[PDB]
DNA sequence: ACTTTAT
DNA sequence: ATAAAGTATAGTGTG
């Protein structure tokens, strides 16, 4: 099975929708009555969005005396997952173990207190991961400086490789792959 | 590399 | 006027 990591970008205007979505406050996918089988593997407040929550500690943190930006990439949001053939093998312990597997990867590399969320869901069609990640660094708010062609080249190297040295058998995805990202209403679809 | 943003 | 960080990136699956 390949692993599957992939980042987007949240700003202020759709972090409103990530918090909504993750914390399950009806679409044909989703399982209601799996819903409280998903869990958070931060020690983050449920009441407390994630826009507030971020906006605070970059503004508590920050170096510059500047407002951070309106369109600031606020996080970066990897899901985490893989197919479902790799999930089938896996009892509850060793699928939680996965997944903090994976969030442990980006504490390691990128700073313990930039994983603002890390929400799993069972309840969808596979298990996978939301996890926000800060790109912060040296009192700087940037995903330009922390996750750029190189970083994302080398993530897609070294994360199934730390998976696997953990336990996970997992191939990363094709060096070069030519594929290009579709929504998943649009891989619905396809 | 070029453009937007907040000084 | 300045300079930091905005723009994609790399990967596969029913996020
Ligand atoms: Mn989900």
């Amino acid at each position: 099975s390949y692993m599957v990591a992939r980042m987007q970008k949240m700003k202020a205007g759709n972090l409103g929708g990530a918090f909504k979505h993750n914390e399950r406050v009806s679409n044909k996918d989703i399982n209601p009555s799996r819903s409280h089988l998903n869990y958070e593997l931060t020690d983050r407040d449920r009441s407390v969005s994630y826009e507030k929550q971020i906006k605070d500690y970059v503004n508590e943190n920050k170096v510059s005396n500047r407002a951070i930006r309106k369109d600031a990439v606020l996080c970066d949001e990897w899901i985490i997952t893989s197919d479902k053939d790799f999930f089938e093998k896996l009892d509850e312990e060793q699928t939680r173990t996965f997944f903090e597997t994976a969030k442990n990867y980006f504490a390691e590399n990128y700073g313990e207190s930039n994983i603002a969320y890390a929400s799993v869901h069972l309840d969808e069609s596979t298990p996978h991961m939301h996890m926000g990640v800060v790109p912060f660094e040296n009192g700087k708010l940037s995903s330009k400086a922390m996750f750029d062609r190189e970083e994302l080249k080398h993530i897609q190297e070294d994360l199934p490789r730390y998976m696997s040295d953990h336990g996970f058998e997992l191939e990363r995805g094709k060096l070069n792959s030519e594929a290009k990202h579709k929504t998943v209403a649009e891989f619905k679809r396809a």
